[PDB]
């Protein structure tokens, strides 16, 4: 089980159309008169970022990546 956070900074995650990204930190955005936390993602080759909701991070299609062993 968890506690409050799910996605940690530097954790290898999949986010299309890029296919791979890394979380940077919890950035709270001011929208609808309410501050909401969003995982600031960063991808190589550009400065593009995707603000993933902390309430439903799997709803957008965010999953944990995996690497081989050998």
């Amino acid at each position: 089980a968890g506690h409050m956070k799910e996605f940690r900074p530097g954790d290898k995650v999949v986010l299309p159309p890029y296919g791979v990204g890394v979380v940077a930190g919890i950035a709270q955005r001011s929208v609808s008169g309410v501050s909401r936390a969003y995982y600031q993602v960063d991808f190589p080759g550009s400065r593009s970022k995707a603000y993933v909701p902390v309430e439903a991070p799997h709803s957008v299609g965010l999953r944990k990546a995996l690497a081989p062993e050998e």
